[PDB]
């Protein structure tokens, strides 16, 4: 039995990593995650410039999952990008840098900075990404960065949707990978007790994560496997268990990123992910992932 | 204490219905449901002729919800039209008919009909509802409609389209009151133990109903509520328990739809429902739902 996960000429010892803004800020964090029993890590969608975000509550554990409008806080595109030059052991595993420009212009500029960086170390990024908006965004990086990369998208919600998405997202061959999904946008916690919103931005309005958005990430996944043949999906949404990576896995994941039940459990979690993800498939006698990724069965 | 509710110059016992679609297909259903302790009913989303609906199974029940693509199966206009103008009981409780034309001259030729029980009897109009196309469809049935209605929306994700969405719906002061929401279109649930999906139409994917979707109703709850000051809301999605329909009154909600927890309890459900929203007012020292509603506490 294996969790190997071979892709973008990297070898992964499985397919967990954490879900970009989960426990991935910090040098700590970043160290944290390379030291842990993930096959990969991704840092802190970043910005040219460090940035504050949201004011505080902007994180809320729930029951099913968790609420954020964290705003974006990180310590800026020069730190993340001297992680992955000088900091970063690429002999424990391999890193993803997400790049959260808050313009095309913000995009072009940090790309062109990390090109050097990707061919010299081997730093993947992983693009946080209005289907105008969108093919604009692309084409822009596309244009001046080198080299393949991700895409982290948001949920959809319709077929129509899924081909609009996959219909752009196919017409750049730089776009090797999809991560399936950040948040449900915009849901609104309200705390029955308190008769109040629980995170201060926005109004209470902020992403949904965890137990919450696992259809939905399945649904996303396993919607641009089918239309993104040529492009690897990463799995992103409600992995809690070994059970849930193997679902996100069948659906058509390569990668399986975790985030809500990351920031629950810390780095540790990664040690139980992979023991739980070996225990589901020696009781459904699969050796290796390639076996029944994306193999879910329709009726 | 009082669940009563007052809008449409009619008088509801209490805010709670049946979600359109949920056991309101049959002459049955429509009986047992007007014979509940609801405050009121509508009848399923009817198309001009009847309809068989998707293969099965095209409902499954699951631990956090319900993912369903049933396809409209209903009796069609004709039925829910007779059954509005010469079987409901408008002593017993008001009544909503939904309408889901396939095509906006569908809708507009169901409408006219429909103008004449209105006058008569009273129905109410749930019109099932691309802000272009939304406009339009609006337009036209306002003008062939000469009755106040509501639409039933899908869930938005995002302040440009809750904007967007409410900009259109304050053109239509026909447009009294608004639904919010539809489920969560497309999650696609896979059941670990047979590696596949659980409904047979469009490759798995369905609607998500139940538990997944309660901050996603809140959140447009709430987001009508504030951008349409001059309509009602209509609370639907993850109602299970007098709570729950609490958090859907302090987001905004006039009258509460119960979906996937009244497909699964029946009927009766209602009787524990307003007993429990009783309960939750009584804790909380609420007299009457005007108190609370649309009272969330931002921080
Ligand atoms: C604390 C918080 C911060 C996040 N920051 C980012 C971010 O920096 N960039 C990004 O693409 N997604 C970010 N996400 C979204 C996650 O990467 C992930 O898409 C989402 O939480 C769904 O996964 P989950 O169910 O495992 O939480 C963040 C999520 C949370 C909970
Ligand atoms: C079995 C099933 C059938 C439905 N049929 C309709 C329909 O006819 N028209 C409609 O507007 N919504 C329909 N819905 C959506 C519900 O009205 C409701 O918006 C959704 O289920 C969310 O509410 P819930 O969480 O209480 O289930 C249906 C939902 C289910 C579960
Ligand atoms: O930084 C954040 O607040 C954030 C970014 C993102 O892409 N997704 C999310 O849920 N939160
Ligand atoms: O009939 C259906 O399939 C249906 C209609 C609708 O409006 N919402 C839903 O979840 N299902």
């Amino acid at each position: 039995m294996s969790l190997q996960v071979n892709l973008l000429n990297n070898t992964f010892a499985n397919p967990f990593m954490n879900a970009a803004g989960v426990m991935c800020t910090t040098t700590e964090e970043l160290v944290a995650m390379t030291e842990s029993a993930s096959g990969s890590l991704v840092s802190k969608s970043c910005t040219p410039a460090l940035r504050e975000g949201n004011p505080t509550p902007r994180y809320q554990a729930l029951p099913l999952g968790s609420i954020n409008s964290m705003g974006l806080p990180n310590n800026g595109f020069d730190f993340y990008l001297a992680y992955a030059a000088e900091q970063h052991d690429y002999g424990k595993k391999p890193l993803f840098l997400s790049m959260s420009g808050l313009s095309m212009r913000e995009n072009v500029e940090m790309c062109k900075r990390l090109a050097a960086v990707a061919t010299e170390k081997g730093v993947i990024l992983e693009l946080n990404l209005d289907f105008d908006a969108m093919r604009q965004c692309l084409t822009a990086v596309s244009e001046v960065y080198p080299h393949s990369f991700g895409v982290k998208m948001p949920p959809y919600f319709d077929f129509a949707h899924f081909d609009a998405a996959a219909e752009i997202l196919n017409e750049f061959p730089k776009v090797q990978f999809i991560t399936c999904i950040n948040s449900i946008g915009n849901g609104l916690v309200i705390d029955a007790e308190t008769e109040s919103v629980v995170i201060k931005p926005k109004q209470g309005f902020g992403g949904l994560g965890g137990r919450y958005v696992l259809p939905t990430a399945l649904a996303n996944i396993n919607a641009f496997y089918r239309r993104c043949p040529g492009k690897l999906i990463f799995g992103c949404g409600g992995v809690y268990t070994g059970e849930d990576a193997f679902l996100h896995v069948l659906a058509g994941a390569s990668m399986v990123q975790v985030g809500t039940a990351l920031q629950e459990e810390g780095p540790s979690i990664f040690e139980r992910l992979t023991s739980e993800l070996l225990g589901v498939m020696a009781k459904k006698r699969y050796q290796t992932l390639d076996e029944f990724r994306g193999k879910v069965r329709t009726l």
